[PDB]
Formats: structure tokens, C-alpha cells, sequence
């Protein structure tokens, strides 16, 4: 799909079993969802941005649907203020910056 | 241009006759600069990201250059920890997300 940059790019994603509505972020590198259990080991994390840094847990080989898009990948969960799909997985569901 | 994700989509930006490094940022509703001189008034703006918020300094109808094409539009300047430009400047150069 195309989507125009008129609105926030607010997506569906499908994780652990649970519908969440997501970001897509060109510019975050990584992915994090607000706080939810996931399986598996995990390792603390910091990560930063406007305002500064938050602590998170890193829980690798994640599987995500994004917009009926299957992934698998890094995906962090802390306290941020919205769910955000960052490039380690954008790029595997192909999406590109066109102008 | 189709820019991927594999690496930040960082592009030169020219404002105030200077080039500077940004990233397209569709994340982002608002385009934030760090320290800078800008010509005219300002207006008080906080802004919010991963980590909380920040004080910015807002400026109106600006003129910069993004990746070659021209824009004019509102610019925050603030302590950011990189030149962003976000959904208000990429509508200008009509950037848009596929996959
Ligand atoms: C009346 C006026 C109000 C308007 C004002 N609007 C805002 O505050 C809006 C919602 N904020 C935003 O849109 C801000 C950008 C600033 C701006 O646009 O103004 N967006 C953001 O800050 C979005 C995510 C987000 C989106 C919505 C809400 C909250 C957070 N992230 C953009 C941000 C760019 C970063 C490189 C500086 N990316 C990140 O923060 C990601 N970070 C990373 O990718 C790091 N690894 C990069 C390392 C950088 N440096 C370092 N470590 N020293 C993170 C998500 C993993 C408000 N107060 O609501
Ligand atoms: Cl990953
Ligand atoms: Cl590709
Ligand atoms: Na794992």
C-alpha cells in the first residue's frame, strides 16, 4: 500500500496474540511496543530520543504481523508513550521512503 | 528518489544558507533542528518523544532545502540528538511510505 504523510502512519500489528495499533517509524531504529509479557529470555536495554532515554527489555526473534505483513525480529517493551514500528522491521516488510 | 531502510534515511538539508545532515523521520509530526539562528519571532512549543519532553523554539515559514527540493514551513529548534525533518516538511516534498 501507499500511505500519505498527511496523518500519523498508525498501522495494526498482531503480537503475542494481541492486536496493537503501531507507528511506522522511519526514525526509530529499533521497535517498541508498551509494556506486555513475551516469551522467552530477555536482556535490559536502554534506549534514547527526544527527551531522552527509557529502560526497556530486549527480546530477540520475535515473531510480528504488521498490517498483515509477517515478520520476525528485535522487538523492545518499555514505557514509551506509543507503539512504534522502527526499521529492523520495516525493512522486512519491504517498505521504502518514496519522493 | 525510493530510499530503504537497511540504514537511516539520512539526507542533506539546507537551511540558512548552511547544509546539515537530517533524517526523514515519518514519526515525527513536527520538523526539530538543533541550535541554530533563525530569522524572525519564535513561539514557545513543547515537544515529546521516547524519553519525555523538551522546550523548543518555533518558527514559521522558513526556507530549507531537503534533499534538494524546496520547502517553507515551521521549524523547531532545540535540543534534539538529531536533525529531524517530520510529516509537516515531508508533505511538502511529497514523501510517502509503500510496501
Ligand atoms: C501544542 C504543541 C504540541 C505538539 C507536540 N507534538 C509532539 O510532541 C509529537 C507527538 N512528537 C513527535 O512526533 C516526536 C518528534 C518531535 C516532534 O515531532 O515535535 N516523535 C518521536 O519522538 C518519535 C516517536 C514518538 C512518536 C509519537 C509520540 C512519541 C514518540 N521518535 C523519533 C525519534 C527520532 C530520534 C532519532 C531523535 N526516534 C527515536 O526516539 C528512536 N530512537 C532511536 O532510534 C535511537 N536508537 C537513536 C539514537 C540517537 N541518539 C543517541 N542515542 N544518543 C526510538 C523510538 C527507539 C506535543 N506536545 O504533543
Ligand atoms: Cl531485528
Ligand atoms: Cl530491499
Ligand atoms: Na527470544
Amino acid at each position: 500500500p501507499q500511505i500519505t504523510l498527511w496523518k500519523r502512519p498508525l498501522v495494526t500489528i498482531k503480537i503475542g496474540g494481541q492486536l496493537k495499533e503501531a507507528l511506522l517509524d522511519t526514525g526509530a531504529d529499533d521497535t517498541v511496543i508498551e509494556e506486555m509479557s513475551l516469551p522467552g529470555r530477555w536482556k535490559p536495554k536502554m534506549i534514547g530520543g527526544i527527551g531522552g532515554f527509557i529502560k526497556v527489555r530486549q527480546y530477540d526473534q520475535i515473531i510480528i504481523e504488521i498490517a498483515g505483513h509477517k515478520a520476525i525480529g528485535t522487538v523492545l517493551v518499555g514505557p514509551t508513550p506509543v507503539n512504534i514500528i522502527g526499521r529492523n522491521l520495516l525493512t522486512q516488510i519491504g517498505a521504502t521512503l518514496n519522493f
